[PDB]
């Protein structure tokens, strides 16, 4: 019933493998739809070609800034940053997909793939999906991260879709 999307991940342009995600459209439909549509490219823009610009071991891989590629950009499919949809789902472990934001009600297009149980985000970040296949690839990505998230290689979404 929930939709599934994928990213093909590359490291300095060399394929690392495919990560797939379940999006929890049954609980956070607006937030799921935003990520789903950015993954397909159906609105004419989205995640294909973007990078994970901040990777912090023990915490997350952060991506989704497909406009400035550095955390300062990103945009939703709604024409404006959108509200926190709900906090029904919690940060229960590695593989959780949750929105990155600039505080309450500032969701754009950036997200974390959690690499640990990140319970310190509960009630502040909207959980909207989880890794289905390819968690080992996310663990491999995490190894290219460092203290404040600087990545040692360019980690990109070479392709993506539903």
């Amino acid at each position: 019933v929930n939709p599934t999307v994928f990213f093909d991940i590359a490291v300095d342009g060399e394929p690392l493998g495919r990560v797939s995600f379940e999006l929890f459209a049954d609980k956070v439909p607006k937030t799921a739809e935003n990520f789903r549509a950015l993954s397909t490219g159906e609105k004419g823009f989205g995640y294909k070609g973007s990078c994970f610009h901040r990777i912090i071991p023990g915490f997350m891989c952060q991506g989704g800034d497909f406009t400035r590629h550095n955390g300062t950009g990103g945009k939703s499919i709604y024409g404006e940053k959108f509200e926190d949809e709900n906090f029904i789902l919690k940060h229960t472990g590695p593989g959780i997909l949750t929105m990155a934001n600039a505080g309450p009600n500032t969701n754009g297009s950036q997200f974390f793939i959690c690499t640990a149980k990140t319970e310190w985000l509960d009630g502040k970040h909207v959980v909207f999906g989880k890794v289905k296949e390819g968690m080992n690839i996310v663990e491999a990505m995490e190894r290219f991260g460092s203290r404040n998230g600087k990545t040692s290689k360019k980690i990109t979404i070479a392709d993506c879709g539903q």
